[PDB]
């Protein structure tokens, strides 16, 4: 979903 991060999801 929606983590604080790079490359997991965007930078959500």
């Amino acid at each position: 979903g929606c983590c604080s991060d790079k490359r997991c999801a965007w930078r959500c």
